[PDB]
């Protein structure tokens, strides 16, 4: 974690509330009047299709900000579903007050454009990858940025994560019945080693 | 409109015939763009040069936006002028002081971003849950109910290239080949050639 006086003015005149791991924070289709900020723990946004399946678009942590997407027009709706992934605490202010403090100190929209530009090139690699790789090659890629995340844990044989079949078919686009197939392939492969819901990346 | 006579008034416009390459990714992003007149398409590629198209932007567009906000940052795509261009330029660095003066320039800008990243995360959706097959469907359909689909009796009539239908869903020009032919044995079809009618 890190904070500064900027960041500690602009959370003054926020409402901070607390979401049990699980709570929905936004729900897809609701008017966007409100921005968020993650004060402590995590979410995924996600979206569905018609039948209701869910996809993961991304994992926001302590110090993003979320809802973001309807402050520059008014009568927008939520593009995604948000939810606590761990218990969190989650900072809210109406656009309205956040434009405001965006005239007193622009730094403050710095800082929330530098995530939105950061998200929009991570969601196009994510556009490549549903594009140009199938579903095995999506699922190693998607092995691989974990065994690189800052969760990792060292090992013997190589990179170590946990993930559940149903997280990475949510990631990748298909069943986790799809998943423990192209896990187990891999395995085969001298890839990984899969224990539970535990995976070791080699290399 | 005077912020935007400003801002480009701190710009250096050049003019790019249709088909030129603005932006190629991998180069170091050290300069944003803004499209006066003309449109781009914005391209990824796979390893072999396949092509898609992740968006067009049109004039009143900005480009090379996405390294304004941490140095060192490389271009994330391909921009190719789709039709003849002219775009103003001006460095980051100079942008950032035009930012201090007058914030609202960064308001635009961080609206076509918020845009960008709407319109770009229901394309991951649309490739999460259709196939090559689906996704064909899904884009003639959408460009059937665009503003210039052409009326016809039997539903509405589109003008667009195997090639063009390619690179919006990421593959070759024969795949489409193949399944606009499926698509019109379903009777859902018709590729005149001059015209795809999409029934209905
Ligand atoms: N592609 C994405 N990458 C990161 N965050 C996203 C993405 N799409 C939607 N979100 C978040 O999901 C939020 C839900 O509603 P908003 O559209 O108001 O603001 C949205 C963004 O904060
Ligand atoms: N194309 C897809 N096919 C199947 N499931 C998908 C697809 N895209 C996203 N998903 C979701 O991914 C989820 C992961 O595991 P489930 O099989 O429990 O349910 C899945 C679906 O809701
Ligand atoms: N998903 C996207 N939607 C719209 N424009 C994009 C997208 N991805 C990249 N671009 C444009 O492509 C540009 C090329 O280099 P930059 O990464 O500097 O800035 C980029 C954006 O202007």
């Amino acid at each position: 974690p890190q904070t500064d006086p900027t960041l500690e003015w602009f959370l003054s005149h926020c409402h901070i509330h607390k979401y049990p791991s699980k709570s929905t924070l936004i729900h897809q289709g609701e008017k966007a009047e409100t921005l968020y900020y993650i004060v402590k723990g995590s979410v995924a946004v996600l979206i569905k299709d018609e039948e209701g399946k869910e996809m993961i678009l991304f994992y926001l942590n302590q110090g993003d900000f979320i809802g973001e997407l309807g402050l520059f027009e008014e009568g927008q709706e939520r593009s995604a579903w948000v939810r606590a992934k761990t218990a969190c605490e989650v900072a809210e202010i109406s656009y309205k007050k956040f434009r405001q403090l965006i005239q007193v100190n622009p730094d403050i929209l710095m800082r929330l454009s530098a995530q939105m530009a950061r998200r929009l090139q991570v969601t196009s690699e994510k556009v490549g990858n549903l594009a140009f790789l199938d579903v095995t090659g999506r699922i190693a890629q998607t092995l691989l940025n974990l065994a690189k995340q800052p969760d990792a844990m060292t090992h013997p044989d190589g990179m170590q994560i946990k993930i559940t079949r149903q997280e990475i078919g949510q990631i990748v686009g298909c069943s986790r019945e799809t998943v423990g197939r192209i896990l187990k392939m891999l395995e085969d492969q001298n890839l990984i080693s899969a224990h539970g819901k535990t995976i070791v990346v080699y290399g």
